[PDB]
C-alpha cells in the first residue's frame, strides 16, 4: 500500500493509517503528522 509516510506529501495521495494530512490554509505546508 502506497501512501504518505509520516510527513509526506499528501496532496494527492492519502496519508498512512495513523496520520493525517495536516495543510495550511493558504495551500502550503501540507504534509502527514501523527495528529
Amino acid at each position: 500500500g502506497y501512501c504518505a509516510e509520516k510527513g509526506i506529501r499528501c496532496d494527492d495521495i492519502h496519508c498512512c493509517t495513523g496520520l493525517k494530512c495536516k495543510c495550511n490554509a493558504s495551500g502550503y505546508n501540507c504534509v502527514c503528522r501523527k495528529k
